[PDB]
């Protein structure tokens, strides 16, 4: 029992992880068969931050130009191509510590583990979503560019992530690993609405089945309610509407509870309505969104 | 900016983890250089887990009777030795992964990451605090027995933790490295009382200067306090009384945000007497007490 934030253990990401130097910007890199990604504003100087050309400062740098390093080794730096928001280094050697990875697009709502790096160095690791909204509630200082988030399923990496930029909000942005923006973000020091955030309806409820198989049960209620009427709910606390989609995907939890999803549906209602009245629910004083129901299946079962 | 749950990056601790089976019952081991390190419960089965007499149940066994997996490989025991609560297995092979390590005995209050095994494989970190009454508040589920917490300064790991058990009332007790318990808790299938539990006091300081260096301050007010006051709000709040070596520990802290330390300690109190008024802190609604000033330090400057 314990229900923890937990991320998943990142050996096969610290083993990709490299420096990558251009004039006077280094950021991270990931370094993955014989390529390393990179964000692209790798290049830029604070001078052309403000409303950088790309690919007219990528046209000034040759193979040379861009110091990889991993660990204490030189990489030798074959080719250099821009792809999106991304740079992808060809280098003459494969990383031997290179595991069996795919590049995907995460959706919003979806969870991931960040390695936040700093010269190329792993310094943590955390759990995190995507939000609705596109941004990510990390945490990240300047250095940690080229950070990557990623799942693990078995032997296989899922890299999803690679950190790009801090919004004067304090907010976090990046892009998957084609280097595509995740939202309507764009890599320029210009002030940019990440607009309305909404709460991922379909995780807090993952975390108040959560809650049941590990006691906690305070919150449940005589009640039901109807997609209908908890979407009306939903509505007036910025909650993303439940589609049946989402009742489909906590199907397993509610076979485990024997407590039908409009029933989990009520408790909610009743949350959000009254508050938590000064209780607790897993350790927490607010609804948790943070957790998919894939999440929680994994966390109580034991996945490895 | 953001503050995050932060473990450290597991890596080196997952070449260190394997399988360790006698009998019926399979627990997780760490092998450092030619030693295998596991709860000695391993021995047991459910029939003498109630009372159990370990000298006993450990002399109907010898080394062939130990079987001990790292990935798929089967590692050969040579020898057998019970150290307090945990069972040390010489084995024939050194781990070539064994990184830099010290075992060490933290104190309560210190943080650690807990890299969560299931049949030798690593499902997830966390990082978690060693309660004042010496129990973890984890993730656990049955077989994550021999898991291990630890610390990592550069390129040294420090263990701190080996799991041993949940406790009827869902909390996780262990040993240090050598098998001697945290706490007053013995490895048998008894109720046993974990004490009462305090708030880490120096570690909620902590987080709220976390909170001012990360722009949360809504909580700051004109107010100052002593020692002797802040303690009586302490004590009324099941609070760990607050001393001058805490006060140091947060000098750091105290320097960057230019908030002295009773200055802190009255919003504190405030915070403590009012509530939070339904507003939040760092994206908790409690007074979060998991992060020591060195952890906020650390991901507050980047430290890898
Ligand atoms: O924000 C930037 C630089 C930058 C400016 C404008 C656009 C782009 Cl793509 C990059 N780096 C960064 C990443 N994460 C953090 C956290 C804190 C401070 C800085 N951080
Ligand atoms: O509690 C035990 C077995 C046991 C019983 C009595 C004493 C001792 Cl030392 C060990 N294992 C365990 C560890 N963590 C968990 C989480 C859930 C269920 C079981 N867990």
């Amino acid at each position: 029992s314990g229900f923890r934030k937990m991320a998943f253990p990142s050996g096969k990401v610290e083993g990709c992880m490299v420096q990558v130097t251009c004039g006077t910007t280094t950021l991270n890199g990931l370094w993955l068969d014989d390529v390393v990604y990179c964000p692209r504003h790798v290049i830029c100087t604070s001078e052309d931050m403000l409303n950088p050309n790309y690919e007219d400062l990528l046209i000034r740098k040759s193979n040379h130009n861009f110091l990889v390093q991993a660990g204490n080794v030189q990489l030798r730096v074959i080719g250099h191509s821009m792809q999106n928001c991304v740079l992808k280094l060809k280098v003459d050697t494969a990383n031997p510590k290179t595991p069996k990875y795919k590049f995907v697009r995460i959706q919003p709502g979806q969870t991931f583990s960040v390695l936040a790096c700093y010269n190329g160095s792993p310094s943590g690791v955390y759990q995190c979503a995507m939000r609705p909204n596109f941004t990510i509630k990390g945490s990240f200082l300047n250095g940690s560019c080229g950070s990557v988030g990623f799942n693990i399923d078995y032997d296989c990496v899922s890299f999803c992530y690679m950190h790009h930029m801090e919004l004067p909000t304090g907010v976090h942005a990046g892009t998957d690993l084609e280097g595509n923006f995740y939202g309507p973000f764009v890599d320029r020091q210009t002030a940019q609405a990440a607009g309305t955030d909404t709460t991922i309806t379909v995780n807090v409820l993952a975390w108040l089945y959560a809650a049941v198989i590990n006691g906690d049960r305070w919150f449940l209620n005589r009640f039901t309610t109807t997609l209908n009427d908890f979407n009306l709910v939903a509505m007036k606390y910025n909650y993303e509407p439940l589609t049946q989609d989402h009742v489909d995907i906590l199907g397993p939890l509610s076979a485990q509870t024997g407590i039908a999803v409009l029933d989990m549906c009520a408790s909610l209602k009743e949350l959000l309505q009254n508050g938590m009245n000064g209780r607790t629910i897993l350790g927490s004083a607010l609804l948790e969104d943070e957790f998919t129901p894939f999440d929680v299946v994994r966390q109580c079962s034991g996945v490895t």
